[PDB]
């Protein structure tokens, strides 16, 4: 039939980072979300990529994701190509998201804003017929981006709140990335970098007035129809 | 018991041209709405206050906006007083509005974000129980402004698409406003506004994938809950 | 002698729905402009390549546009190559365009900020005398951008009230993108699109107190010296 | 009948600093700019009132001013009041101006936004006919803001580059303010400011292709014609 | 003799909030820092003007601050008024800070901005000699914005890593505030408020790749030196 | 041990554009600083390559730089390629440099961005062990842009008043450059260029306090520490 939500991310637990707790919201609503994986995040500096691998359908299950993809593009190597475009086309043909999200390009990581580039580019190619004609065409209603490195002031929030625990368990999941282990060396996301994300969206959630919020960037207004009053 | 929405103007007319189509929108669907216009807009090139009054009836007829105020306060001469905030204090009050909206200040006409400073100051302390003590205190939920001259990227949106023909009776209420008539002089008002008003709800419309929308801005992130998937 | 406009699109179509007015305001005061179209939108959901340059014909003649050319670029692949930017830098070279303009960037079909951004690129090495020697540079003055999809706060407008017709007869003469007609499918172009078109104009008409204007970004300050206090 | 500029500084040098050059380059063409000076500057650290109109009309003279008013509002009491909107207000309708120019807000002294913002309600009531009735109203053309201390990206600009020794000669006038002199205090006019306008002006001017360019911002786009393609 | 540090709020806890681990981390450092509160948050939803006053020493404490003064304004009644600048400006040029900081004017808190507009016309007025010439002007080195409600990109930041728990402190010196207790009303102080600050810090923190990092806003380019390469 | 500022232009001269003053200070404090040139500016209308480099060296000397490095990569031609990075980590990760500077991106040449844009990547990739793990990873401490063309709000500024004269000095090392002499040609760079340099420092150094600043852009806020109160 169709995902209601494809969230992309350059390496598994972007998408986790981002917007966890909405789409354990959102699947527990009973919507279908799938999460594509641009790359296996190879150069990773703790783990392997069949951990990784592991950890991501942990972190899927977590958050009630049915579907979950590896695309195999080389950890930071997701440059501007027609193949890797090509592929992206074929997932959101496939799946026919409603909703795609990506990485917000002000980050730190440059793969993140290289995803959300590719993820773009593709998300336009998908609508197009003549494009890569033995796929039908899609059509993605919103694209929308989660953050994952920093903050920025976000264009909508979503209430998290209910589910901060379920984006917790999501993202410690992924032991090798946030956790030192046993042969585990320190990076940024081994120290102190789960809190901060938890201190983001409880940032966030202050701003419009909940416990806990995700954040995300939207390049067109966002559409208000039930949420202005509220009654759903 | 309160109000959903109260909506404030410098001048009536300003809130029409801002969202009568988001308000028609939701009187439909049963909620209430406000206006408050802050100024009998008495140095209006055009018309006459009385004149006015009457167009502001028939425009809140159209909008299906049962409560309309005014508060008469000098047309061009909002300044940030403290009598004019307790006077909008008492309307937050008064009608409990869940959400107020008022012009966005990124506007050629100086009193529009005069009323929007108001209206902010006003909002805030009408939350303050020990502000005004002798008139119980209220929380506006969300403060949101529409948008009068001019145009900005919206926040966010309404699709007005099936009451851009309420918005622009409601806008045509306003004869003296938007027509020189047989006496009335040439403004900005009175040059293709109307028109203009269509068409950058034509344009907000497009943005957003539908015919026609109204752009709304908000200082907080919108909080999303059933529009994220409809 | 030299263009005094050369206006660049990524698809027939993208100059005439940026700046179609302002090309017929100054073709009919004696300048010379010119049309530098990309791609042959090859892509497009409706009409063929051949239907669409016979279109660019017509919408160039109405404009009173006496030089199109068609660099035959794939469509939905304007990505940032050397030999694109070389066969760019060679038209700026031929025509010596005073002003050269192309989509702006912000802009939700990814071939106009493609398109830019190639231009760019293109205009600077054009002015590189070491850059291709075997033809001559040219410096361009300056380098503008007209408004495709969307709208942004312009730096600078022109009015085009007296030329708002000529430009919808430039638009309509893309029957194959604007108009369903006996076999053509419906797209975000089909749909109240050329009414777009207009109302952006006549709000940006309404910015700089005319009818209907024309709105261009530009990353230099604008120069004044006869617009100041009008007079020309 | 009407001047085709009129700007506004908060202080007398303000519009020097800003524009000596614009209004130079202007007045040689024969058209005719006025200044007016919302205050005399009477807290300035260096000079005196006296010394100050003195040198402000030596300025003037230099940049080919004919007209130039001095408000005499407090230095540094610039608040929005009704008063002193309605001085201004007579100042436009008197001199009936085609353009109009007031510091940018974006500026360390606050007189300067001060100054601004006051010179803005004022253009807008000006063409106002209820407003102030007794004076015949003026609609100003358009506003636009030079820059004082500091810089912005300017939304326009105008080449200076054969006028910027009759903008050096007309900030020069003002010997008691970029000058120590012999009995002066240092101040962050006496300390490499001339020079420091010298060299925005030559950045300004690298920007746009010209040696000196004056920068000036404008909250409408804007309107081009004959300087497309000159 | 001056205090290297003068910190405005609008209320006790408003510049704790914003920065009472960079005011704990340089008296530790044996800097001299000094608190001016304009108002004693007359208004405030829980607690009393007693109660506050009592907190706001418990605070100062706890910051190492020797110095805390409050001006008595009104709660939410901080206009632009000439008589607070002059009281404001009497503080300045009495205690003579290289450093003056005041809210960041992006705020859900109007009396925040309200605060920092105040401030800021008092620093220039302050270094004025002809304005209050009875009181020996002072020039203020550099003027900050710290941040109260929401966050914003900082300009700069401070490291706080080893001062968060004397935040903390200090915030919880304000149980009034930041806490129910057994008699008080849900206010957005109480609800996960102090977790929220300690969340921005967390956030900042990781922007400059510490643990805990207060932020702050500057109109001018920060002046680096010794800090570049440390 | 490593250099403490690693600082990159597209083309030799670059780099003493942005921050001349700013490397005299510090180099004269003792820190080491290297200049990482990634062009031999072959596409210079004036000059060649050889005296480019003589004068680089020249440059280099006055600002007390002991270490210049040129990368050779093609003048107008940096486009983002995972060699081009290879390269520029290879550089980072020998150098070991505590700062690392660069162009800012908003700037006519778009060398200087697409410098910029390399010299962030590298930097990234430079961290990653996994990545080239032929050599050590090295974790650069800030990344800082300085400003060739125009001017933009600083972020933050750095007093060269005392060493404005030794920036005029390197400067005006790049004779081919800035001057005519008896063969070259007019150039945006030999007309009024470097007294726009100085002009943009002064204008700078006005809005901090001092005679004349150099100004820099960072992503991330600055972290003061002693700059605060002073006393270093
Ligand atoms: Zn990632
Ligand atoms: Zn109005
Ligand atoms: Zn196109
Ligand atoms: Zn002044
Ligand atoms: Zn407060
Ligand atoms: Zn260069």
């Amino acid at each position: 039939s169709g995902l209601h939500i494809l969230a992309f991310g350059a390496h598994a637990d972007d998408v986790e980072i981002g917007m966890a707790g909405t789409i354990a919201k959102y699947t527990k609503q009973g919507y279908e979300v799938g999460i594509c994986d641009l790359t296996e995040a190879d150069l990773s500096s703790n783990g392997t990529i069949e951990l990784r691998k592991e950890e991501a359908k942990v972190a899927a299950r977590i958050m009630g994701v049915k579907t979950r993809l590896n695309l195999a593009m080389p950890d930071r190597g997701l440059y501007m190509k027609e193949e890797y475009i090509r592929e992206i086309v074929k997932v959101i043909r496939t799946y026919k998201p409603k909703l795609v999200f990506a990485p917000y390009y002000e980050d730190r990581h440059p793969d993140h804003a290289n995803c959300a580039k590719l993820v773009e580019e593709a998300i336009f190619s998908a609508g197009i017929r003549k494009y890569m004609p033995e796929l039908s065409p899609h059509r993605v209603e919103s694209f929308y981006n989660y953050m994952i490195n920093g903050f920025h002031k976000p264009n909508f929030c979503i209430d998290i709140s209910e589910y901060l625990s379920i984006k917790v368990e999501a993202l410690e999941a992924y032991e090798s990335q946030f956790s030192t282990g046993s042969d585990g060396v320190k990076t940024p996301l081994t120290e102190g970098y789960v809190e901060t994300v938890i201190a983001r969206e409880k940032m966030f959630g202050k701003e419009v007035g909940v416990l806990y919020a995700e954040g995300f960037m939207s390049k067109k207004p966002v559409l208000l129809h039930a949420d202005l009053l509220g009654g759903c």
